[PDB]
């Protein structure tokens, strides 16, 4: 129903991440923590770093327990390494509970912490299968559910401003909500539609059809989920498999052909600017992703606007122009529904019923002519064939 204590508990933006305040140790040490549905470790800065103004000090926590085990995590865009342990953890604008959770105390990292992001760690909300070093390291949410009466469900409303927020504004602005243990009806409009969680590792889903301004991309649906499709608040962009990316960009270019943009724009590298207030939203198409429904041979669609897939960025000249980066990019690891897609919707991670819910977000950016949408049902056949198998 209503979870006023957790509403508006997030800050941040799509490019730098959305974070929630947490406390670790006794006495409590306050830290800002990235909400990451694409990983499964609770990992916090525990040693000085040039981009950290605070970190977890294990020697100051009376409830700190050393697990005597290291963790080394090299990833595509960087690396983090640290020491495993446990401590008492709370979410000040969350359920009124304290849990004993695993913590990876980050002692060394490369390109992990973002200068100016305002977060000092990450909260991996996905399942134990992808926890590092292995699945025996119980993720935070699993500990929270096992130790308390908190229902096995969380929901996220990520709120993009629709324009750039400077250093001061991003610290003072409400970035959205993470409702732990429930669904808050004030965060969305219309109905919630659910897609099954295909498998519990990442939050894996199945896309069955893709349209650009109602025109079917017409690919074998297995291509859309090659090698998987996930919902990931820990990624900025909508990331698409190489072949799907190439087809989608061709169609988005064709729909917006009244204006030509340089190659660097479509590569997500360079910004495009328009005179203040003149962004031609109407020339860019809407993108509909059809997801497998909970009923046999039924699907539903989520429709996003260019106000979601064009990410607002401030100009190099700090001008009065309205500038953006194209927030759709290619992937070699499947589809990733990142922060820019999540900004259009209230997303319900219903772990108890192995399903993900989508509803139009009460804070999605739109114009007077178009809105994001969550609609259904549609008759869709052979949807299990859309799932990829190695
Ligand atoms: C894709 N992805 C993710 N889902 N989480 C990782 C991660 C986490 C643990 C271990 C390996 C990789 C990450 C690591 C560091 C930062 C961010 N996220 C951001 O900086 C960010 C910005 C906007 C949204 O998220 C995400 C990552 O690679």
């Amino acid at each position: 129903g209503s979870f006023v204590e957790m509403v508006d508990n997030l800050r941040g933006k799509s490019g730098q991440g959305y974070y929630v305040e947490m406390t670790v140790g006794s006495p409590p040490q306050t830290l800002n923590i990235l909400v990451d549905t694409g990983s499964s470790n609770f990992a916090v800065g525990a040693a000085p770093h040039p981009f950290l103004h605070r970190y977890y000090q294990r020697q100051l926590s009376s409830t700190y327990r050393d697990l005597r085990k290291g963790v080394y995590v090299p990833y595509t865009q960087g690396k983090w390494e640290g020491e495993l342990g446990t401590d008492l953890v709370s979410i000040p604008h969350g359920p009124n509970v304290t849990v004993r959770a695993n913590i990876a105390a980050i002692t060394e990292s490369d390109k992990f912490f973002i200068n100016g992001s305002n977060w000092e760690g990450i909260l991996g909300l996905a399942y134990a299968e992808i926890a590092r070093p292995d699945d025996s390291l119980e993720p935070f949410f699993d500990s929270l559910v096992k130790q308390t009466h908190v229902p096995n469900l969380f929901s996220l409303q990520l709120c993009g401003a629709g324009f750039p927020l400077n250093q001061s504004e991003v610290l003072a602005s409400v970035g959205g909500s993470m409702i732990i243990g429930g669904i808050d009806h004030s965060l969305y409009t219309g109905s919630l539609w659910y897609t099954p969680i295909r498998r519990e590792w990442y939050y894996e889903v199945i896309i069955v059809r893709v349209e650009i301004n109602g025109q079917d991309l017409k690919m074998d649906c297995k291509e859309y989920n090659y090698d998987k499709s996930i919902v990931d608040s820990g990624t900025t962009n909508l990331r698409l498999p190489k072949k799907v990316f190439e087809a989608a960009v061709k169609s988005i270019k064709a729909a917006s052909s009244t204006e030509k943009f340089p190659d660097g724009f479509w590569l997500g590298e360079q910004l495009v600017c328009w005179q203040a207030g003149t962004t031609p939203w109407n020339i860019f198409p809407v993108i509909s992703l059809y997801l497998m429904g909970e009923v046999t041979n039924q699907s539903f669609r989520i429709t996003i606007l260019p106000q979601q897939y064009l990410r607002p960025v401030e100009d190099v000249a700090t001008s009065q122009d309205d500038c953006y980066k194209f927030a759709i990019s290619q992937s070699s690891t499947g589809t990733v529904m990142g922060a820019v897609i999540m900004e259009g919707f209230y997303v319900v991670f219903d772990r108890a019923r192995k399903r993900i819910g989508f509803a139009v977000s009460a804070c999605h950016v739109h114009d007077e002519f178009r809105t994001a949408a969550v609609e259904g049902p549609f008759v869709t056949l052979d949807m299990e064939d859309c799932g990829y198998n190695i």
